[PDB]
């Protein structure tokens, strides 16, 4: 009896908030938020008529570690008493937020209700400004005062992706922000690990919808000019692009056949296209032979025989929204299927039985045939 | 013309974001890649315009040429200038071939080209196994790069692999794939972590309903040919750390991290301990210091530099309507003031704030008023 969900908002204000973040705060009995943007604090107040402002309980000089182990204890204390608490930390509530992991554990080990609903994290936004796959080459992401305290090993053909460049080694907490005066022992570390050379951005996703995101391109040497080391505070990371390439092993890639077997893979040449904030890689054109070859087939495409298009009616969909959109719909739904299934209107005869046994292949097909 | 490319999230309709869907319903022209029924079903409600990008795959037929065929079919909408809007399930630049390619080529052109971030199979991961990728840092592979070009691992940190079901395949089938070279990853994940390690096998819920499947396995474990059987098309591995990584106390007193008379605990984590992880040395919840933090709420007052939140509706709605209304932003980014002077009920703090734009005239608009 009682539960604790924690739920995200995104970066950037209102708009990257999941319609599941959403709908479980609308339902929840009490809401416990800790966002930093004013207007997305006011997009919650709207939506529930509970709400508490975790901030309040940074201070100055306050440890944060302290200011985190009093958020968690907020919210546990209202799932002891048997009330249905969501927690709402902006992005992706689970991505470098201490309280919330800390929250989930302790209720659980008490035997509560406990799960926490992914959001879209500033690494997200930041895959997506600067336009890079972590596919390509790899991605590694550290706190910038861990990655010092534990000597964590760099991967100079990989992303690096740093978080927190704005307080390092500093535990305390100032409204008026962080006085990040140890930065200068993380310009040392990535000095010495990529030399003072190479590309380094100062990401700073927007927060509200009209702000453009900050992504300057400086080099490592650069951050020790006082100018360029003030500009990174409490809501910047920093990506590190890959330094080098690795190299195919081509006896490992006949193994695994991704290229034709009897030709030999390009040692120097990347695929198109190429990362924009990395040092120039010798990378492939857009339009080569094989690619306008391809393009040239579509003036013979069919759909294949195979291929199997949606083909649902709008009853089904209906009911499906409403399993996403609506917590009180499915708790019931998952609780009986069949009484669920046979209250649906307009639901075709296999509609509702692909509904009763809610298996993802029955609900497939229900959605792939109708006569 | 211009190119916007979101996404829909892992698990159906529930995990799009409110931008993703405003940005759908106001395109000229959707070409979407979901693999949930239900969320196509969702799109095309929300858009007359609509075309399955699905039906370029093909069996045998190169997955680069229907990520050629996909950028194109995009990018020849986008050079007669429509509006195009390119939807891909999970975040639609994590792992996804046609985004970047598109959006790359729709810059070189001098076209507006812009992603908007979604909620990828990482973050559904995070969320499930309740993980912090801070704590002890996340490197990220795709399981066939990770081979061909011998990328290092990192025993003290998380490791993801992307496309461990697909080890080594170009080529696509409806039917799916083929892991058959398969025992070669389980030979490199043998080699660098040995046998009895962990290795999570992580499926979230596609449907509302599912549970994900988070199986604890050890790498040995993989060679059963009926665990290998269940690793698919939307399978990902989670490798826990093997070890915990040791504190350079030098560098500690180098950050002036904790008071210079308070030594810390130089072989313990905090709590929560990874509930995946081999048993770590990890402190209880509630120590004297967690105690000691808890008595200390009864005294509990705002601080006197707390500002709380003190806005007005007319301005709740208005920063709503820039964040949910796409043409209402484009309007206002053309002519702040025009905009500014056009809403009404706006206190005048409050319309001299938006036709600045300013965060910090925003802010202050909406902190201020006791
Ligand atoms: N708007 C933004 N742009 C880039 N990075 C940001 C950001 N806001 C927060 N961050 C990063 O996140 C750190 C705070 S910890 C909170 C992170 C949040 N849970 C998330 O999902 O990302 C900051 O030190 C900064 O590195
Ligand atoms: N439901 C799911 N659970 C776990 N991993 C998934 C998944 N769906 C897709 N993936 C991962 O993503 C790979 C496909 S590439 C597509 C990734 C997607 N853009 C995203 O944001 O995650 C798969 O090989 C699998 O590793």
């Amino acid at each position: 009896p009682g539960s604790l969900i924690v739920v995200g908002t995104g970066i950037e204000s209102i708009g990257q908030m999941t319609l599941q973040a959403l709908s479980y705060i609308e339902a929840a009995s009490k809401v416990f938020y800790c966002v930093i943007d004013p207007a997305t604090e006011a997009f919650i107040l709207t939506k529930n008529k509970n709400c508490v402002d975790l901030y309040q309980y940074y201070d100055n000089g306050k440890s944060r570690m302290d200011t985190y182990t009093q958020m968690a204890e907020l919210m546990l204390k209202e799932v002891r008493n048997g009330l249905d608490v969501v927690g709402v930390f902006y992005g992706h509530p689970g991505v470098f937020v201490n309280p919330s992991h800390r929250a989930l554990a302790i209720a659980r080990s008490e035997g509560y209700q406990a799960r926490m609903l992914p959001g879209v994290s500033a690494e997200d936004c930041l895959f997506a400004d600067l336009c890079i796959d972590p596919s390509n080459p790899g991605c590694l992401t550290y706190e910038a005062s861990d990655f010092l305290i534990r000597e964590r090993p760099v991967n100079v053909h990989s992303h690096l992706i740093l978080f927190q460049v704005g307080c390092v080694g500093i535990a305390d907490f100032n409204f008026s922000g962080f006085d990040n005066s140890k930065f200068t022992i993380l310009v040392d570390r990535l000095e010495q690990e990529y030399g003072p050379d190479h590309t380094v951005v100062h990401y700073i996703a927007a927060m509200m919808p009209h702000q453009d995101p900050v992504t300057d391109k400086f080099t490592i040497g650069q951050l020790r000019e006082p100018e360029i080391a003030k500009r990174v505070g409490g809501v910047s990371t920093f990506y590190i692009p890959p330094k080098a390439r690795k190299d195919i092993n081509t006896d490992i890639i006949r193994l695994l056949e991704f290229l034709p077997a009897g030709k030999v893979p390009d040692k120097h040449t990347q695929i198109y296209p190429p990362n924009q904030w990395e040092p120039d890689v010798p990378t492939l054109p857009p339009y080569g032979q094989n690619e306008q070859a391809a393009i040239t087939r579509l003036e013979a495409h069919a759909p294949p025989e195979e291929y199997q298009p949606l083909a649902t009616s709008k009853a089904m969909t209906d009911v499906m929204t409403k399993l996403a959109l609506d917590p009180k719909a499915l708790a019931e739904y998952k609780a009986d299927h069949r009484a669920f299934a046979q209250s649906v209107p307009d639901l075709t005869p296999q509609e509702r039985a692909a509904l009763e046994l809610g298996d993802s292949w029955a609900i497939r097909c229900a959605m792939k045939n109708m006569p």
